[PDB]
Protein backbone atom coordinates (compact mmCIF):
# COMPACT_ATOMS: atom_id res chain seq x y z
CA UNK A 1 0.00 0.00 0.00
CA UNK A 2 2.89 2.41 0.61
CA UNK A 3 6.27 0.95 -0.38
CA UNK A 4 6.80 0.10 -4.03
CA UNK A 5 9.23 -2.77 -4.64
CA UNK A 6 10.34 -2.94 -8.27
CA UNK A 7 12.50 -5.90 -9.21
CA UNK A 8 13.84 -7.50 -12.33
CA UNK A 9 15.10 -11.08 -12.28
CA UNK A 10 16.95 -13.55 -14.48
CA UNK A 11 16.81 -16.85 -12.63
CA UNK A 12 14.13 -15.97 -10.09
CA UNK A 13 16.23 -15.33 -6.94
CA UNK A 14 15.63 -11.57 -6.71
CA UNK A 15 11.90 -12.28 -7.04
CA UNK A 16 11.87 -14.85 -4.20
CA UNK A 17 13.78 -12.47 -1.93
CA UNK A 18 11.29 -9.68 -2.86
CA UNK A 19 8.48 -11.90 -1.55
CA UNK A 20 10.49 -12.49 1.67
CA UNK A 21 11.10 -8.74 2.05
CA UNK A 22 7.35 -8.23 1.50
CA UNK A 23 6.53 -10.72 4.24
CA UNK A 24 9.06 -9.29 6.73
CA UNK A 25 7.42 -5.87 6.32
CA UNK A 26 3.88 -7.28 6.49
CA UNK A 27 0.47 -5.53 6.75
CA UNK A 28 0.00 -4.88 3.00
CA UNK A 29 2.79 -2.30 3.25
CA UNK A 30 4.77 -3.37 0.18
CA UNK A 31 3.41 -3.94 -3.30
CA UNK A 32 5.55 -6.02 -5.63
CA UNK A 33 6.17 -4.84 -9.20
CA UNK A 34 7.99 -7.13 -11.63
CA UNK A 35 9.62 -4.61 -13.99
CA UNK A 36 8.99 -6.78 -17.05
CA UNK A 37 5.36 -5.63 -16.63
CA UNK A 38 5.92 -2.09 -15.30
CA UNK A 39 6.23 1.41 -16.74
CA UNK A 40 8.65 4.07 -15.51
CA UNK A 41 5.66 6.22 -14.54
CA UNK A 42 4.70 3.59 -11.94
CA UNK A 43 7.68 4.71 -9.79
CA UNK A 44 6.19 8.18 -9.46
CA UNK A 45 3.34 6.78 -7.39
CA UNK A 46 5.36 5.92 -4.30
CA UNK A 47 7.25 8.08 -1.85
CA UNK A 48 9.09 4.97 -0.60
CA UNK A 49 10.84 2.64 -3.01
CA UNK A 50 12.88 -0.56 -2.96
CA UNK A 51 14.78 -1.36 -6.14
CA UNK A 52 15.89 -4.92 -6.78
CA UNK A 53 18.23 -5.94 -9.58
CA UNK A 54 20.85 -8.72 -9.92
CA UNK A 55 24.25 -8.40 -11.57
CA UNK A 56 25.00 -11.18 -14.08
CA UNK A 57 26.05 -9.04 -17.04
CA UNK A 58 29.77 -8.30 -16.86
CA UNK A 59 29.25 -4.74 -18.09
CA UNK A 60 25.51 -4.36 -18.64
CA UNK A 61 22.19 -4.37 -16.72
CA UNK A 62 19.34 -6.92 -16.38
CA UNK A 63 17.27 -6.64 -19.63
CA UNK A 64 13.94 -5.61 -18.02
CA UNK A 65 15.75 -2.95 -16.02
CA UNK A 66 17.90 -1.99 -19.00
CA UNK A 67 14.72 -0.66 -20.61
CA UNK A 68 13.46 1.41 -17.72
CA UNK A 69 16.94 2.90 -17.23
CA UNK A 70 16.64 4.98 -20.41
CA UNK A 71 13.41 6.54 -19.17
CA UNK A 72 14.57 7.26 -15.63
CA UNK A 73 15.26 10.84 -16.81
CA UNK A 74 11.51 11.27 -17.27
CA UNK A 75 10.91 11.02 -13.51
CA UNK A 76 11.61 13.43 -10.67
CA UNK A 77 12.65 11.54 -7.51
CA UNK A 78 13.15 14.50 -5.18
CA UNK A 79 11.60 13.81 -1.78
CA UNK A 80 11.49 10.04 -2.33
CA UNK A 81 13.34 7.58 -0.07
CA UNK A 82 14.99 4.72 -1.97
CA UNK A 83 16.61 1.42 -0.85
CA UNK A 84 18.39 -1.17 -3.05
CA UNK A 85 19.16 -4.90 -3.08
CA UNK A 86 20.57 -7.35 -5.58
CA UNK A 87 21.99 -10.82 -6.09
CA UNK A 88 25.39 -11.65 -7.52
CA UNK A 89 28.50 -13.82 -7.38
CA UNK A 90 31.41 -12.22 -5.46
CA UNK A 91 33.90 -14.76 -6.79
CA UNK A 92 32.82 -15.07 -10.43
CA UNK A 93 32.35 -11.28 -10.69
CA UNK A 94 34.96 -10.14 -8.16
CA UNK A 95 35.59 -6.85 -9.99
CA UNK A 96 31.94 -6.10 -10.75
CA UNK A 97 30.11 -7.52 -7.73
CA UNK A 98 26.63 -5.85 -7.47
CA UNK A 99 27.38 -3.24 -10.14
CA UNK A 100 23.72 -3.13 -11.21
CA UNK A 101 22.40 -1.48 -8.03
CA UNK A 102 25.27 1.02 -8.03
CA UNK A 103 24.45 2.10 -11.59
CA UNK A 104 20.74 2.45 -10.67
CA UNK A 105 21.49 4.42 -7.50
CA UNK A 106 23.78 6.87 -9.32
CA UNK A 107 20.98 7.67 -11.77
CA UNK A 108 18.17 7.83 -9.18
CA UNK A 109 20.01 9.98 -6.62
CA UNK A 110 21.02 12.35 -9.46
CA UNK A 111 17.29 12.72 -10.14
CA UNK A 112 16.81 13.56 -6.48
CA UNK A 113 16.25 10.27 -4.65
CA UNK A 114 17.62 9.91 -1.13
CA UNK A 115 19.37 6.64 -0.49
CA UNK A 116 18.42 4.76 2.64
CA UNK A 117 19.67 1.36 3.81
CA UNK A 118 23.47 1.41 3.32
CA UNK A 119 24.93 -2.03 4.08
CA UNK A 120 28.33 -3.11 5.43
CA UNK A 121 30.88 -4.81 3.13
CA UNK A 122 32.09 -6.99 6.02
CA UNK A 123 31.76 -10.73 5.38
CA UNK A 124 32.15 -10.44 1.58
CA UNK A 125 35.21 -11.32 -0.49
CA UNK A 126 35.39 -9.35 -3.71
CA UNK A 127 37.56 -6.71 -5.36
CA UNK A 128 35.46 -3.84 -6.63
CA UNK A 129 31.87 -2.76 -7.28
CA UNK A 130 30.07 0.27 -8.65
CA UNK A 131 27.82 -0.26 -5.61
CA UNK A 132 30.78 0.41 -3.29
CA UNK A 133 30.50 3.80 -1.52
CA UNK A 134 33.67 2.81 0.37
CA UNK A 135 32.98 1.23 3.75
CA UNK A 136 29.48 0.27 2.69
CA UNK A 137 27.47 -0.98 -0.29
CA UNK A 138 24.64 1.23 -1.53
CA UNK A 139 22.19 -1.51 -0.52
CA UNK A 140 21.72 -5.15 0.49
CA UNK A 141 24.17 -7.48 -1.24
CA UNK A 142 23.01 -11.06 -1.50
CA UNK A 143 24.95 -14.01 -2.88
CA UNK A 144 22.97 -17.21 -3.23
CA UNK A 145 25.81 -18.92 -5.08
CA UNK A 146 28.34 -18.61 -2.31
CA UNK A 147 26.51 -17.53 0.81
CA UNK A 148 22.95 -18.85 0.58
CA UNK A 149 23.19 -19.76 4.28
CA UNK A 150 23.55 -16.07 5.17
CA UNK A 151 20.67 -14.71 3.06
CA UNK A 152 17.70 -14.87 5.46
CA UNK A 153 19.66 -13.37 8.36
CA UNK A 154 20.91 -10.57 6.11
CA UNK A 155 17.37 -9.87 4.90
CA UNK A 156 16.10 -9.91 8.50
CA UNK A 157 18.70 -7.38 9.68
CA UNK A 158 18.26 -5.09 6.65
CA UNK A 159 14.46 -4.95 6.94
CA UNK A 160 14.74 -4.01 10.64
CA UNK A 161 17.10 -1.21 9.54
CA UNK A 162 14.72 -0.10 6.77
CA UNK A 163 11.76 -0.11 9.19
CA UNK A 164 13.48 2.67 11.17
CA UNK A 165 14.80 4.60 8.16
CA UNK A 166 11.45 4.46 6.33
CA UNK A 167 9.66 5.33 9.57
CA UNK A 168 7.62 2.18 10.03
Amino acid sequence: KKIGLFYGTQTGKTESVAEIIRDEFGNDVVTLHDVSQAEVTDLNDYQYLIIGCPTWNIGELQSDWEGLYSELDDVDFNGKLVAYFGTGDQIGYADNFQDAIGILEEKISQRGGKTVGYWSTDGYDFNDSKALRNGKFVGLALDEDNQSDLTDDRIKSWVAQLKSEFGL
